[PDB]
């Protein structure tokens, strides 16, 4: 009945549906499990009308980030804004000394900088000489170069150093160092309205093929030439090629037991070992966002990066000016509870100087993420879990302390202080059909494996797309949007040729 | 008739000074050190100024400190004796236009990010491709800005393309005259300012036989007699007989040993002449003229936010709208070409503002080709000089809050006194500052012709003649240690 079966209606699904059309080829469907297209791209809308992408934000290496390229092509024909390039100078602030940036004395960058160019080297031409954790690599750093550091630079630095945190969605001890640094192809652009991205491709084919909320519990590959697929409503379509785009956690549970787990896919026959022995490679990170809605802004717009560092000791610079090695810094650091806003580096979006609105978007990482997302019906709580850095911020903003506003009060003498007048928490380590963010690696993890065994495919009939399964912009939207296009192009002309 | 001598090294500089001072570690006696000048150093020199303030004319700072064996060597004697011999003073670049005053760290230029975004653009034009053609840098960043118009205002189109030109100050090239190619290279962590690099000299020159060395000796001539001897020239008639050579010259000097005419100051006369493989690689190498000009000032009367200034060269919003209407680089090339002394304004200049990092109230100014010719070629009419760099300085007083200088060279306002001049250039032992890339230029050529020397007795070092630390104090250093060891691994087999 069916010539290929789309298994995701997110970008990578949505491209590979996109191109089947653009190729005239038809009888194409697309499963979707949620009520919504999208996938990790969503778009959402908070008070007085203002939207917000809680998913993907950004269009990365727009140098050469290739679905960013259609979008400007699409900007310089009729004029529409589809994005803003808000790179910007990061503003960096410490609890107790404030604003710790661009520092005449502190020179945070610089030895930044150079921490980079050491983690270069360390790994460069070494085939990886035993992979650590970004922490432990940042420690080496200081105790190698500490006779060409300051004090204040041993205390801030790993602290500064971990807004790459950010970009990962895990904690610099959960994270692999090997990793860690990676390829920035040129300024980003915050995409305003991702879906208008997924707008777009969506409707650039027959509305009749997608097919919501349905979940997919087993996909069978009789070697008679067909494959079978079964909704989870019991319904079932036969068809020649597969594109399954679920994301790696998803399908990281075809490869284990209890198969009533939610979004889990039954394959007959079961992957083989090397897409398997993939998953010990590691992957999913939790970046996570929080969204604070104020009146208006009341609020300098020096910039719209803005990073707060997690809590630091001078207890710590003693500790690595008195270690005598890896070994025995390694083990002085015994030395030591309560999670609070403080506990770890935050990354707040100043929209108010980059979109006009008066609101910060908030990245979060592992091991935070899940537990602020479990609170995201408890506004009261999310506001005093982040009122201290908030207030902070807002002060070396040449700002007051926030008033809370959620609840629906009105005050006059309140017109110069900060007004929240809501939160919008995401919700993607409890949502069944994400389980996390994006693909990430722990110390001893390597993407290749994976992106091969992905783009390998299972056969030439089941075959696989999304951010994990493809090299450049993995973990992207437009790795994603790509890999999409791949397999779709690779079934395509396999059909314009046959007859 | 000619003393025998196990090994000859021309050139005092740090490139044979290491060498020598290898040597004498591994036990190696008779050898001698032939230098032109009445000095050791060679591009390594410090000079005295007002008050009896200490400066370095010529290399200045320990690159890449991560990787650096002659810094990370000087490093551990400073971890012993405990004594100061460097100050990193890496700091954040104030950048300063003519008309709008500071545009670094600009909440709306935003140019240092812009400019992050150039380098990657150009690491991704020729990092894998092969057989990409060269251009000059200056095409490279007009390339660039056509092709991301769209995403940059018009104040970045107009003062980025004059911020990317602190390059000209590690090159010692202007834009038009340097290789797209070679412009962007790593840099193996932050500078340290060495105090005094001639501690670094004397430290090393010690190391060995005084008697080894014979200073203000210019070598003429290096002969090779086909039977395991060298015969060298000094031109105070002296002769010398050697198992081994180990030439350092300049390239530039050396370079003069390829044409007709034996007369130039310098110039060494080679029998037999040396091979093609040498020759030839002149044609694909270069010299760049890096200069300095030392500002002294009375006292610090200004501020030390940062000690690295760079001044940019005058731009127009005529270039922005050029860039805005051309076709393609074709056409660009054709509308740029719109035509007038040089002042200044019109190029970039690099300033070291010593007063925050040594507390010195003197200002170390760097310069490229063709600027540090002119500069150096009137080097000793100090009114003139004033009178080309006051505007200049200026400006960076109001930037920094304070008044116009003040010309005291016979309270709250600035006093130079006195302004020392490199010299690198009309030096005959010097003919310039360090090897170069124009367009086209391949320097592996060079350095491999040269680490494998003219035969198994005529040998070269020096920082034309080795891949890392290329043009480097710290790479001259390390091709005067391998030369050395190779030699007394030979002389080892008797
Ligand atoms: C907080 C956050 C911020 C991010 N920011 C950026 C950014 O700034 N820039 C950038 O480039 N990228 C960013 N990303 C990553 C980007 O969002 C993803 O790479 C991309 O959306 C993945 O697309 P996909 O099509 O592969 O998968 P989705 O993850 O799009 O997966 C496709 C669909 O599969 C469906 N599905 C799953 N299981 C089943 C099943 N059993 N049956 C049927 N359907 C199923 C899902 O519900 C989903 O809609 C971010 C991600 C997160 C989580
Ligand atoms: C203005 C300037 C700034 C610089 N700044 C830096 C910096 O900040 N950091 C850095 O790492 N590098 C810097 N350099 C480069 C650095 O100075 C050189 O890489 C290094 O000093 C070259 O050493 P060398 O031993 O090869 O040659 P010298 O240049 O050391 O040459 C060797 C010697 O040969 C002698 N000689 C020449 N001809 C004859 C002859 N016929 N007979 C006998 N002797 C002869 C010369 O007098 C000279 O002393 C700078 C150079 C200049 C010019």
């Amino acid at each position: 009945k069916k010539k290929v079966i789309i298994i995701g209606a997110g970008i990578a699904g949505l491209k590979a549906a996109s191109t089947l059309h653009q190729n005239g080829i038809q009888d194409c469907l697309v499963l979707e499990a949620r009520d919504r297209v999208g996938g990790r791209l969503q778009t959402v809308t908070g008070y007085q009308g203002r939207k917000y992408d809680i998913g993907a934000s950004w269009h990365h290496d727009t140098l050469t980030n290739p679905l960013f390229l259609e979008e400007a092509q699409l900007s310089l024909n009729d004029g529409r804004t589809r994005f803003v390039f808000d790179d910007d100078n990061f503003i960096y602030i410490d609890e107790e000394r404030g604003r710790v940036d661009h520092d005449k004395e502190l020179l945070l960058e610089i030895v930044d900088n150079e921490m980079s160019k050491f983690a270069e080297l360390e790994f460069h031409q070494h085939l990886g000489v035993s992979d650590c954790s970004f922490f432990q690599l940042v420690m080496k750093y200081l105790l190698q170069r500490r006779q060409f550091l300051t004090n204040d630079q041993i205390r801030y630095l790993p602290q500064l150093c971990r807004y790459l945190e950010l970009w990962h969605g895990l904690d610099w001890k959960l994270l692999s160092a090997k990793d860690t640094y990676f390829g920035h192809q040129g300024r980003n652009a915050f995409a305003l309205n991702y879906d208008s991205v997924v707008q777009r491709i969506a409707q650039s084919f027959p509305q009749n093929w997608l097919k919501l909320s349905c979940e997919v519990k087993s996909i069978t590959r009789e070697p008679s030439k067909n494959v079978t697929v079964n909704c989870e409503d019991g319904t079932v379509y036969n068809a020649d090629y597969v594109i399954i785009t679920v994301p790696q956690s998803v399908l990281n549970l075809s490869v284990q037991p209890e198969k009533n787990l939610r979004g889990r896919i039954e394959f007959q026959p079961p992957l083989k070992p090397v897409i398997q022995d993939a998953f010990d490679k590691i992957h999913f990170g939790a970046l996570g966002k929080v969204i604070f809605e104020f009146e208006e802004c009341c609020w300098s717009n020096e910039s719209s990066k803005i990073v707060t560092l997690a809590n630091s000791t001078n207890e710590f610079v003693e500790i690595v000016r008195n270690a005598e090695n890896l070994d025995e810094l390694d083990s002085m650091l015994e030395r030591e509870t309560s999670v609070t806003c403080w506990s770890q580096p935050l990354f707040f979006v100043n929209l108010s100087k980059s979109t006009g609105v008066a609101s910060f978007m908030m990245l979060m990482q592992a091991p935070l993420t899940n537990h602020i997302e479990s609170i995201r019906e408890d506004k009261e709580r999310l506001f005093s879990f982040f009122q201290p850095v908030l207030n902070k911020i807002m002060k070396c903003l040449d700002s007051e302390d926030v008033i809370d506003g959620m609840r629906p009060i009105e005050n006059i003498a309140n017109a110069n202080k900060p007004v929240l007048r809501n939160i919008i928490v995401s919700n993607w380590t409890r949502d069944p059909y994400s389980r996390g963010a994006y693909s990430a690696c722990f110390p001893g993890d390597d993407p290749v494996d994976m992106v091969v065994a992905m783009s390998n495919g299972q056969d030439s009939r089941i075959r696989f797309a999304g951010e994990h399964t493809i090299m450049d912009g993995a973990g992207c939207a437009y790795g994603a949007w790509e890999s999409g296009r791949r397999e779709a192009t690779r079934i395509s002309d396999l059909l314009k040729l046959e007859h």
